[PDB]
């Protein structure tokens, strides 16, 4: 069988100073 | 041959400032 | 044969007082 | 013969009076 | 022979009170 | 057939001072 | 004559061991 | 005075660990 | 004086080779 | 001078043949 | 004279075997 | 108050014969 090592994935929202409404429309479809 | 998998998802939001119209559109299609 | 899997997955969300008019949409598609 | 070693799940979230108004919409699959 | 196969992801979003209406748009497909 | 070996992805989104309303439109096929 | 408010949920599915792996990323905020 | 509200939500899924795990990220925000 | 207010969310996923999916990252910021 | 409000959101999903490298990254905010 | 809103927002998805790798990023922020 | 109008959106896929890798990148940010 193939080895495998460990993963980290960190997610953290939070908006500093309020107002604007931006808009972020971003795709990354990774690669196989 | 031995083989070992691990991880470690850290998942934070928070809402402060105030209301606030704006949109994050993201997508990150992950791969093996 | 052995085989082990580990993991961790941790949750926090709050919003100061009251809601909080913005809209994030991510799809983040892991892989096991 | 599948063996899988332990795990820890944790989630925190603030009671909102009525539904989550605006909100974060974030897709993370998973395994159980 | 001896192979090891992980990754690590860091999602960070703080959007700063700046001007009204800020918009990017970027999409990144692959390669084989 | 080929190897694997460290990497790290990182994701940082926050507005940056632009003029009065910025717009960027970006998008990379790939190679073959 | 009263005030009326009512709604209507109905969820139907067939879930063997784990959901399908794939995965829908939906955000319908909302409120009740 | 007197107000009529009423809402209608349907799931119909069927789901076997399938293969190929595909991904659809959408967020719909919406107001009242 | 009369006030009607209504909605509709339906899902439908069919079963045999799980739906399309591929990456789609659609963001429909709503009107405040 | 009657107001009404409706809606309908609905996701329909339904894909044989077998896995496909697709990607759509779409942002469309909206307007002030 | 009389005041209506209504909406309709739906996702449609089928494919039979489509070509190799197809890519699309589209952004349109809006007018103040 | 003022007049109301309405929209459709309406996102259909059932790839249509395209050619090998098509790549395709639009961004529309700007004012009259």
């Amino acid at each position: 069988g193939y080895e495998v090592h460990h993963q980290k994935l960190v997610f953290f929202a939070e908006d500093v100073g309020s107002n604007k409404g931006a808009i972020i429309g971003l795709m990354v479809g990774g690669v196989v």
